[PDB]
C-alpha cells in the first residue's frame, strides 16, 4: 500500500492555479512526467486520479471495477450534448438504448454505403489544392476539418455544410470552437451567454437538418435510423429530444478528432521525409482508380499504420474517465472507494517506455506491423470496452480514404520549417500548420 | 439646319441637376424620352450630345467622320487603366501596339482552346448549386460574378482567382465595384474638391492599390513557372508587327487591369439579366432549356455544341437589346460637319450612343419594344445597319465579343440543361448602375434535374 502523489495544492483553490495555461493536457503531461504513473488533482467541488503508466490503466479498463464518468469537462458538453451517446451515463436507459439503434450504422454494409459519399468530399479537397496558385499555402487543420465536417454531415444527414465554398470556418464550427473553448476554460475558473448563443447556433443546424430531412426521396443513412430504428431490447425508438441530442453529438465527435488526427498525421510524415516516401508509394501503387474503391482503401495498410501511429504520439481525444464500481486497491498500492473518479492520460500512457521502448517520441508507423501484438490496453485513442469510441472505423475508413489521396494526388512542402504548436478545446490539434502542395497532375474521375 | 433639344439648365451647374442619383443612365432614358432622338447635356466644363435613334447613330458610326471619344466617364476610369486597350485613345501609339500584339489571342485558335478553362469554372458554379440543400437559394450576380471573373483569370492568366472558395465577393471585385462607383458618382459632382470628397478619394486610391496588388501576384505566378500560350504570354512576348517593339512593364500591368475588369464584369452583368428575363418568361424559358436538353448530349459541352446553342445566344442578344451592360459608349466628330441633316458639329464635338435607348427604336423594332422576344433575332441581316450595338462600334469595338458570348452560351446553356429556376420572391428588377448595368438582388432556388456531369 502506498500513500497517493499530489502537486501543491493553494487552501480553497486546491491543484486549479497549477493548469493556467490554454494547454491543460499538455501541462497535466509535464505533472505526470514529475510525479509519475499516478497523482491525486483537486479542484474546487472535485477530485479525479490521473493515470499514465500501462500497468494501472490496464487494471482501470477492467469494466468489473470500473465504468465510464463523466469528466467535469464532459459534464459541462452534456449542457448541450445532453444524453447523446458520448455524455451519458452507462446506465441511463438512452445510452444502451441509442447504442443499439444506432450501431448498424456502423457496420460495414454501412461502411460501403457511405464510402462514395467520402469520395464526393474528398474530391472537393483534392481539386481544391489542385486549384491554388503558385504563390499559396495551404492552412492544414482549417481544410481537415473542411473535410471531415462536410463528411459526417454527408454521410450521416445528407446535410451538405459546403465549407470548400467558404474562405471561412462554417458557422458551425466557429460556434462549436467556442463552446468546447468555454467548457475547457470554465475547467479553469458574459462567457455564459455567449456560450447560449453558440448553443443556439447549433441548435438551429440541428432544426434545418431535420427540417431538410422531413421534407424530402428513400434514404438509409444515420439520420434515418435515427428517426425511424427501433430498439431490439425494448421495442422502442428514440424521442425526439434524445434525436437532437444524438444530431449535435455525432455532429461534433464525428468531425473534430478526425480533423486533428488527418492534421498530425500530415504533420509527421512532412517531418519525416523517409516515412512519407513510403506512404506515397504506397498510395501510388493501391489507388489505381481515377477515384478509390472501399476495396482499395482496405489494402492502404502503410497509411492506416502511420494513422495509428499519429495516433499514439498525439491522440486527438486525449483523455477519458472512469469511476470505481467498489471499493477496490488499484495496482495492489492505491485504495479507491466507491465513486472515486480516475482519468486516462493518453498520450503520457502512449509514452510508456517498459511498453513501447526508449524511442517514444519518434515516429515510427512499424511499431504498428502487428497491432495486437502490442500489450493489452497499452494504445487506447479510441477509449476502452462496451463505452469505446462507435465511430472508430467510420474515422479510420475516411482518414485513410483521404490521407490516400492526398499522397497520391501531391508531392507536399514543410515550407516554414513548422514548429509544433498544439491548440487545445479539449480535443487536440496542431495550430497554424501549413503547407504547400505540389500536383503530381494525376486526373480524377 | 435645326436647334439641337436641350434640357432644363440651372445656373453654371448646367443641366447636372438632373442627375443626382446612382442611376444615371436610367435618368438619361427618362430624358430622352422627354426629349427624343438627340439632345445636348452640359456639365460644368465640358458638354456632350445624347443620340437614341439608328437613323443618327448610324453617321456617328461612320469611321470617315467620327472617332472613338474618351468620355468623361472613361478619363476617371482611366485614372487607374491607363493607356490600356479601353482607355487610350485610337491615335495613341499604344493603342494600335497593343492591339496589334493582343488580337491573336482571340483567333479562333485561341478559342477553340479557351473552351477547357470555360467548362472548367462553369462546372464549378453547376456543382455549386448542385450541392445546394433544400431551404437555400442562389445569389445571381454574385455567382455570375464568381464565374466570369474566374473564367478570364484562367484563360487570360492562367491564374485562379478561385471565387467559388469564397463565401464573400473576392477583395479585387469589392475594390474595382468601388472604384467604378467613384468614376460614375465624380461625373455629378458640381465641386468635386470639396473637403467631404477630397476626404473621399483616399478609399479610391487604396481600392487602385488592392487591384495592383493582384496584377502583381498574377506576374510572379506567371514569372516563377517554367510553358503558356495565353493573353498573358502575347503581353510578355509578343510584339508589334508595325513598330517591332514589345509593350512596356507599364503598360503590361494597365493591360492586365483592363482584360481583368472589362473581360468579366459586363459578362456577369449580361448573364443575370438574361436569367432574370428567362425566369419572368417561362415559356421563352421552357424553349430554351429544350434546346439546351437537345445539343448538349455529352457529359460536358463541346466547342462545337456550344454553337449549336442557337435560340440560347437568341436570348442572349435579347438581353443585351434590353439592357446593354455597357450601356454607353463615346465618339468626337472628326472635322466640321452635319449630322443627320440637321445639326451643326465643329471638329472636337462630343456625341454619346446612349444604347439601351437606340435599343428600343421603335422605327426598328416594332411597337413592342419592352418585351422579351429572342425571336427578334432570327435573320439578323433583316435589322438594320448599325441598330444594335451592345459591344461598341467598328476599329474600336469590343476585342472579346466572341470570348463572352461563348462563354455565355456555354454557362446558359449548362444552367438549363441542369436546373429548372423558381424566382421564389417574384423579384422586383433593380438596376445597379457602376458605368456599367447589373440586376441588383436578383435572386432564384434551382431545383436539379440530377443529371450527372
Ligand atoms: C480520430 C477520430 C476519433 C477519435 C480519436 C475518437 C475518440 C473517442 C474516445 C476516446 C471516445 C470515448 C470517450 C470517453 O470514454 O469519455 C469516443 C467515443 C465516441 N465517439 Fe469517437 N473518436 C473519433 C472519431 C469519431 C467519429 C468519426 C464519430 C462519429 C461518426 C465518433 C463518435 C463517437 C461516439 C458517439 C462516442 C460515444 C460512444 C458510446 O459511449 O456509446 N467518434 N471517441
Ligand atoms: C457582354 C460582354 C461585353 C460587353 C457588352 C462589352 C462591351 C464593350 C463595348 C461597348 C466596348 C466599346 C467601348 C467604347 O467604345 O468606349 C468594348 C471594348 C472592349 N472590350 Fe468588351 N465587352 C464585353 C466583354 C468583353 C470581354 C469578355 C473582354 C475580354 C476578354 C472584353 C474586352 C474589351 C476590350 C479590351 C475593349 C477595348 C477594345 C479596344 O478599343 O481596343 N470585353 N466592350
Ligand atoms: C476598363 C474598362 C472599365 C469598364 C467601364 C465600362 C463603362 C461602361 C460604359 C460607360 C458608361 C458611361 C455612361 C455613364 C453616364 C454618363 O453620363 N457618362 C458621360 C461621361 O462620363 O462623360
Amino acid at each position: 500500500i502506498k500513500e497517493m502523489p499530489q502537486p501543491k495544492t493553494f487552501g480553497e483553490l486546491k491543484n486549479l492555479p497549477l493548469l493556467n495555461t490554454d494547454k491543460p493536457v499538455q501541462a497535466l503531461m509535464k505533472i505526470a512526467d514529475e510525479l509519475g504513473e499516478i497523482f491525486k488533482f483537486e479542484a474546487p467541488g472535485r477530485v479525479t486520479r490521473y493515470l499514465s503508466s500501462q500497468r494501472l490503466i490496464k487494471e482501470a479498463c477492467d469494466e468489473s471495477r470500473f465504468d465510464k464518468n463523466l469528466s467535469q469537462a464532459l459534464k459541462f458538453v452534456r449542457d448541450f450534448a445532453g444524453d447523446g451517446l458520448f455524455t451519458s451515463w452507462t446506465h441511463e436507459k438512452n445510452w444502451k438504448k441509442a447504442h443499439n439503434i444506432l450501431l448498424p450504422s456502423f457496420s460495414q454494409q454501412a461502411m460501403k454505403g457511405y464510402h462514395a459519399m467520402m469520395v464526393d468530399i474528398a474530391v472537393q479537397l483534392v481539386q481544391k489544392w489542385e486549384r491554388l496558385n503558385a504563390d499559396e499555402h495551404i492552412e492544414v487543420p482549417e481544410d481537415m476539418t473542411r473535410l471531415t465536417l462536410d463528411t459526417i454531415g454527408l454521410c450521416g444527414f445528407n446535410y451538405r455544410f459546403n465549407s470548400f465554398y467558404r474562405d471561412q470556418p462554417h458557422p458551425f464550427i466557429t460556434s462549436m470552437v467556442r463552446a468546447l473553448d468555454e467548457a475547457m476554460n470554465k475547467l479553469q475558473r458574459e462567457n455564459k451567454r455567449q456560450f447560449q448563443e453558440d448553443i443556439k447556433v447549433m441548435n438551429d443546424l440541428v432544426d434545418k437538418i431535420i427540417a431538410d430531412r422531413k421534407a424530402s426521396e428513400q434514404s438509409d443513412d444515420l439520420l434515418t435510423h435515427m428517426l425511424n430504428g427501433k430498439d431490439p431490447e425494448t421495442g422502442e425508438p428514440l424521442d425526439g429530444e434524445n434525436i437532437r441530442y444524438q444530431i449535435i453529438t455525432f455532429l461534433i465527435a464525428g468531425h473534430e478528432t478526425t480533423s486533428g488526427l488527418l492534421s498530425f498525421a500530415l504533420y509527421f510524415l512532412v517531418k519525416n521525409p523517409h516515412v512519407l516516401q513510403k506512404a506515397a508509394e504506397e498510395a501510388a501503387r493501391v489507388l489505381v482508380d481515377p477515384v478509390p474503391s472501399y476495396k482499395h482503401v482496405k489494402q492502404l495498410k502503410y497509411v492506416g499504420m502511420v494513422l495509428n501511429e499519429a495516433l499514439r504520439l498525439w491522440p486527438t481525444a486525449p483523455a477519458f474517465s472512469l469511476y470505481a464500481k467498489e471499493d477496490t486497491v488499484l495496482g495492489g498500492e492505491y485504495p479507491l472507494e466507491k465513486g472515486d473518479e480516475l482519468m486516462v492520460l493518453i498520450p503520457q500512457l502512449h509514452r510508456d517506455k517498459t511498453i513501447w521502448g526508449d524511442d517514444v517520441e519518434e515516429f515510427r508507423p512499424e511499431r504498428f506491423e502487428n497491432p495486437s501484438a502490442i500489450p493489452q490496453h497499452a494504445f487506447k485513442p479510441f477509449g476502452n470496452g462496451q463505452r469505446a469510441c462507435i465511430g472508430q472505423q467510420f474515422a479510420l475508413h475516411e482518414a485513410t480514404l483521404v490521407l490516400g489521396m492526398m499522397l497520391k494526388h501531391f508531392d507536399f512542402e514543410d515550407h516554414t520549417n513548422y514548429e509544433l504548436d498544439i491548440k487545445e478545446t479539449l480535443t487536440l490539434k496542431p495550430e497554424g500548420f501549413v503547407v504547400k502542395a505540389k500536383s503530381k497532375k494525376i486526373p480524377l474521375g
